[PDB]
Order: structure tokens, then C-alpha cells, then sequence
């Protein structure tokens, strides 16, 4: 039997599930192809799977569209993305690998323009379009990923594929006028020393103020102030990051704002287990939506016994903060639907120091959570450590056990009745080391005592929270089975991790609320929803 399948949560029936691929909505219908094994748990012959929905949240499946089968894709059908052309026309751009083993880029595009569900793609015998060679110097073997491209001001398209060349990370930009013959451009759009591959890039605008995404080719009203987002994959960290800044038409090169810097120091979308993140603009509700791909925490030898690995993240809503220091991720609202009529409920009970609440009455293993937190005294909160300044460094250092002023409070999820195994996700509170009122607000998500099993990834996951400890604190968590996905701050702070519990599954898992800091806390409100099975293949 199958205790860790996710009941909700995009995965295969079965085996090996890689990178989210051109994801994209065409004729009203959403479309999401992946990286996939077809026979085998581990990666190896990879093709483009194929899935599709209206609601992005029930997925119904489709024979591979993009698999090994011509000179310049025969080793491999690699990742890539899927650009909307002015006239409603798709086309794919992807990594294949050739006869030499050389990474290069390949056009792809529907059959019958007429199927909705777009069955059968058709590749150019002019492939590739964009190869590494003796000229360009582009290192062979790191040249993959290619994005979405957008259309310039001067008529020409513009995208992006990301390489390296010795320890230096950067997004090689190239020209076209027709998509079908592309140019290098002399020099990339950014670049960074240090930093190693710079894979899974992601280039797309977004409003200063305003939750509604921006359609990638865009230059923005007039009266519109736009700013732009540079995504890259660290493969040396094996990490997703982000800057903001601007996007120079003239230079065409990405200027990040004053204090960012695009390598291991630049924000996350996800602190947690979340890797070669892609975005699409949905033109149907006017958003931005993020795909994320969570990987197996268990050992190699249990993905090959359970016949699968690889689970993708419940899409995310994208939009820039009012502050503009950050982006702001929400689970699309669609996933609200799951929801069971029945709803528990608690509000306004008081946590005191070293105490448990048990949420009754929900299916604990496949649930929606949300709590309010209110802070009694905030001067009770002790002062931050000079030198802390990674926020996974905290957690780790300080488990559930040792004790601050405020905090540790928050949820156990996924949890055994005796408390043998218990994934915490809790918030602390601290003074920062400035002369004004300023407070530091930790989010930990603690798997150290998640599962009774020995060899499982048990690596702890910490972020800082861009929220006023004056207000009440926002903490929300998606349960499913072997994932969770915990939510800080509405949004401004993700942690995604991995948990296969030997005794809380299913009908045996329980789910608290909890406080093991000095000062108790106030949960001001609380609410737990039963969450249906979704219908994915
Ligand atoms: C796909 O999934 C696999 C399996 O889940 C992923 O591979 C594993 O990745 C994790 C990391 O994400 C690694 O697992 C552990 O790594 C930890 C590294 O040790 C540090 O952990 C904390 C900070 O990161 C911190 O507590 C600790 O600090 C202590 O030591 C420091 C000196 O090093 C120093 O600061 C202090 O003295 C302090 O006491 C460490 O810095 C750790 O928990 C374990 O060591 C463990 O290895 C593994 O490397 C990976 N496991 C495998 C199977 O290789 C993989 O990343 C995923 N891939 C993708 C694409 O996402
Ligand atoms: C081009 O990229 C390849 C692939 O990363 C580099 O070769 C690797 O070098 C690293 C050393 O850090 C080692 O892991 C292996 O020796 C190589 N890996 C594989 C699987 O090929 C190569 O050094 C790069 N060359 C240049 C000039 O940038
Ligand atoms: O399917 C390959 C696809 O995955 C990515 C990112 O997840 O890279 C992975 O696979 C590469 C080839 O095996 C590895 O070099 C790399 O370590 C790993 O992250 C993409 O780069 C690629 O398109
Ligand atoms: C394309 O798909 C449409 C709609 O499913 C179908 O009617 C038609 O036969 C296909 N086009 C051709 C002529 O192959
Ligand atoms: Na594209
Ligand atoms: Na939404
Ligand atoms: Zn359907
Ligand atoms: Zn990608
Ligand atoms: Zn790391
Ligand atoms: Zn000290």
C-alpha cells in the first residue's frame, strides 16, 4: 500500500517526476508537462510528460508530447518553456541532448492547432536553433533551460538559457525577428562570479502596486510603473532565488535594485525542499502563477521500493509586495474547493507556557490550517544574538525544546497520538539590534522528529517574516500525507518539507496547536478544514 501518495498534490501514478515543463494556458484549457521516467523511480530517459486541467487543481493525462526522437534531442528531452505568440499560437523551446552529448536548443510546435488539449507536437528539421560551438565558446555541457521570450520594443524577441563558464553563472540572451533564426547577443543579461550553474532561469514583469500579474512581453501603460524579476536554479546550492529591479531595453541588460545581488545571498521563494521553479502568465484571471518541483526526502532505495518519486507543489499566485522588498506567494484559490463543508473551528483560547491543543475532528494527514496568533507583551521577547543571521542556522541550533521569551508557538502537523512523531512548524520572536522598535520574526519548519524511520532527510528549514508582531501573526499550512506546506506572514515567507512518518498516517495522524516559550499567547482564531482527494494522473 501506498501511505505517502499525496491526495491532493500534483504527482505520476507512478515512478520518477522531475522539473514542471512549459506550463501555459491555451484555448482556456491549462497545460503542464514535467520531466518524467517512464520506467524507472530514479531519473533516466527522460521525456516531456503531459497533463492537463481547468482548474489547475484535478489533472487529467496525456501520451508524452516530447520524447527522444531525432538527431538533436536523441540522448534526452530536457526542460524548457512554453511562449504564447501575439496570435495565440504555443511553441515549446527545450534542452535535447545529441549525437555528441552536446546540451542545445530545439523548437517545438502543435500538430492540429484545432485540439485543445494540444495531443501531438511537431519538431523543426531545422533544430537546434540555438547550439554551443567554436565561435560563441559556450560550455556544452552547462547550456540548458531555456524561458519563456518575450517580444522588445524594436520588434525583436528576446530569451534567455542558462549556463556558466568557469564558476560564473549567467543567462545568455539571444535575438530573433521571426523565432526561427536566433543570434547571441554580444553580451548576457546578467551574470554573477561565484555562484556555479545558473539553471532553471525565469524573466517576467510585474506592477508596483497591485496583486494582478503582467503579461511577459509587456512594457506597461503610460500611467503603469513596472518592475522586473530575474529567477535562477543555483545547482551548486540546489536552490531557488530571486532579485527585483529593472529591465534596461536599451542595454538589454537586468540592473537588480540597490542591495540585491543575484547568487546565494538573494531571497528564496521557498527556505524549504523547492527547485527549478517556472512561472506563466494566466490570462484568464490576470495572475502569475508559480510551479515548484519537491523532491523525495527519503533514501534512493525506499523511492525504488514505493515505485515513485517526486511530488509537484499546489501552484502559488505571484505578485510584488507594497514595500517592494519581496514577492508575495499565495496557493492558488482554486484548492479552496477541496475544502470539506465541515469546518473546526476555535478561537480565542489561551496556549499558557508548555501546553498542547488537539484539533478534533478533521482528517489530520490531508487538511487545511489556519491560525492567528496575538502577542500579549512584546518587550518579553529577548534580544537577538549579535552574529545570527542565518535563519536556518536558528532552528537548527535552538530545536522546539530550548525555550525563548516568545515563542517556540505554531502547529504540530503530521502527528502520532503519544507524540513519537510530530513535524512542528512554530514562529519565535526577537528584538532586533537596532536603535528603533524594530522585531525579527523566525519561521521554522522542525522535521527532526518527524518520522521514527532513521535514514530520512531530516534537515531543518528557517526563514525570516517581513510581518508587525503588533498585529496577529498569519500561519498557514497544507497537509498531504508526506508534504507540507507551511505559509508565514500571508504569504511572505515559505517553507516546503518532506515527512513519511511510520505512525501518523491517515486515520493514527493528529494535529496541535502549541506554545514551549516563557510567555504564554492568545490563539485568536483557528480553523481546520477536511481536504477532498483531487483527480491527477
Ligand atoms: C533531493 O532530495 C535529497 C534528499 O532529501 C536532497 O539531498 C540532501 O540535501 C540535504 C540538504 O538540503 C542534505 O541533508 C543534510 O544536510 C545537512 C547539512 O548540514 C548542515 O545543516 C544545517 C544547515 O544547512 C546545520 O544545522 C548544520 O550546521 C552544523 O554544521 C556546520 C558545519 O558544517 C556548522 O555551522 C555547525 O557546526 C553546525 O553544528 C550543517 O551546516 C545536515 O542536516 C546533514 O549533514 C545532511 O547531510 C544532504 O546533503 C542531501 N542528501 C543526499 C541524499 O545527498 C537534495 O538536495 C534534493 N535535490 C533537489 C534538486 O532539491
Ligand atoms: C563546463 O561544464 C562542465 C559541467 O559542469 C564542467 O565539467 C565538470 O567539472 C566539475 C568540476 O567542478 C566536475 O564535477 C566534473 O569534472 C565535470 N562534470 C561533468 C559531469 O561534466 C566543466 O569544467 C565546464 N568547463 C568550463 C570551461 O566552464
Ligand atoms: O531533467 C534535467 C533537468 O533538471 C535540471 C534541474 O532540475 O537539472 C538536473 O539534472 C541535470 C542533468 O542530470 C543535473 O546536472 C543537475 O544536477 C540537476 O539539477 C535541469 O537543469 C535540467 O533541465
Ligand atoms: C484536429 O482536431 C480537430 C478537433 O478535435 C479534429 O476535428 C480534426 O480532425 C483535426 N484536424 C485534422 C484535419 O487532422
Ligand atoms: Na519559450
Ligand atoms: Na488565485
Ligand atoms: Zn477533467
Ligand atoms: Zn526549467
Ligand atoms: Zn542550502
Ligand atoms: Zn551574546
Amino acid at each position: 500500500n501506498q501511505p505517502y501518495r499525496t491526495g491532493f498534490h500534483f504527482q505520476p501514478p507512478k515512478n520518477w517526476m522531475n522539473d514542471p515543463n512549459g506550463p501555459m494556458i491555451y484555448k482556456g484549457i491549462y497545460h503542464l508537462f514535467y520531466q518524467w521516467n517512464p520506467k524507472g523511480a530514479v531519473w533516466g530517459n527522460i521525456v516531456w510528460a503531459h497533463s492537463t486541467s481547468t482548474d489547475l487543481i484535478n489533472w487529467d493525462p496525456h501520451p508524452p508530447a516530447i520524447f527522444p526522437s531525432a538527431p538533436f534531442d536523441i540522448n534526452g528531452c530536457w526542460s524548457g518553456s512554453a511562449t504564447i505568440l501575439p496570435n495565440g499560437k504555443p511553441v515549446i523551446l527545450y534542452t535535447g541532448i545529441d549525437p555528441k552529448n552536446q546540451q542545445v536548443q530545439n523548437i517545438a510546435e502543435p500538430k492540429n492547432l484545432s485540439d485543445p488539449y494540444l495531443r501531438e507536437w511537431k519538431k523543426s528539421p531545422l533544430n537546434p536553433l540555438m547550439a554551443p560551438d567554436a565561435v560563441n565558446g559556450i560550455n556544452a555541457s552547462s547550456f540548458r533551460d531555456p524561458t519563456t521570450a518575450w517580444l522588445g520594443q524594436d520588434k525583436k524577441w528576446r530569451v534567455i538559457i542558462g549556463s556558466k563558464i568557469h564558476r560564473r553563472g549567467l543567462a545568455i540572451t539571444y535575438t530573433s525577428k521571426d523565432f526561427l533564426k536566433w543570434e547571441k547577443s554580444p553580451e548576457p543579461l546578467h551574470y554573477d562570479d561565484g555562484s556555479g550553474m545558473w539553471a532553471c532561469p525565469d524573466f517576467f514583469p510585474v506592477t508596483r502596486f497591485g496583486s494582478n500579474g503582467v503579461e511577459t512581453s509587456s512594457f506597461g501603460e503610460p500611467n503603469e510603473i513596472l518592475k522586473h524579476v530575474l529567477k535562477i536554479s543555483l545547482d551548486d546550492t540546489k536552490h531557488d532565488y530571486y532579485t527585483i529591479g529593472t529591465y534596461d531595453r536599451v542595454k538589454d541588460k537586468f540592473v537588480p535594485d540597490n542591495g540585491f545581488k543575484m547568487d546565494g545571498t538573494a531571497p528564496r521563494y521557498d527556505y524549504g525542499k523547492y527547485y527549478a521553479s517556472k512561472t506563466f502568465f494566466d490570462s484568464a484571471k490576470n495572475r502569475r502563477i508559480l510551479w515548484g518541483w519537491t523532491n523525495e526526502s527519503s533514501s534512493v532505495e525506499d523511492d525504488v521500493e514505493k515505485g515513485w518519486s517526486g511530488i509537484q507543489t499546489i501552484p502559488r499566485k505571484i505578485w510584488l509586495d507594497r514595500s517592494g522588498k519581496q514577492l508575495i506567494q499565495w496557493p492558488v484559490r482554486e484548492v479552496e474547493r477541496l475544502r470539506t463543508k465541515q469546518v473546526k473551528n476555535l478561537r480565542n483560547k489561551v496556549l499558557k507556557s508548555g501546553s498542547r491543543l488537539e484539533v478534533y475532528g478533521v482528517t489530520a494527514a490531508q487538511a487545511d490550517v489556519e491560525v492567528l496568533f496575538k502577542v500579549r507583551d512584546l518587550e518579553k521577547a529577548d534580544v537577538i544574538e549579535p552574529s545570527w543571521t542565518d535563519p536556518q542556522l536558528i532552528c537548527s541550533k535552538m530545536n522546539v525544546s530550548v525555550k525563548s521569551g516568545l515563542g517556540p508557538f505554531g502547529l504540530m502537523v503530521l502527528a502520532s497520538k503519544n507524540l513519537e512523531e510530530y513535524t512542528s512548524v512554530y514562529f519565535r520572536i526577537f528584538k532586533a539590534r537596532q536603535n528603533s522598535n524594530k522585531y525579527v520574526v523566525l519561521m521554522c519548519s522542525d522535521q527532526s522528529r518527524s518520522s521514527l524511520k532513521e535514514d530520512n532527510d531530516k534537515t531543518t528549514y528557517g526563514a525570516f517574516v517581513d510581518i508587525n508582531p503588533h498585529q496577529p501573526l498569519s500561519l498557514r499550512a497544507l497537509i498531504d500525507h508526506s508534504v507540507v506546506e507551511s505559509f508565514g506572514g500571508k504569504g511572505r515567507a515559505c517553507i516546503t518539507s518532506r515527512v513519511y512518518p511510520k505512525l501518523a498516517i491517515g486515520k493514527s495522524s493528529h494535529l496541535f496547536a502549541f506554545n514551549y516559550g516563557y510567555q504564554s499567547v492568545d490563539v485568536l482564531n483557528l480553523n481546520a478544514w477536511s481536504m477532498n482527494s483531487a483527480q491527477i494522473s
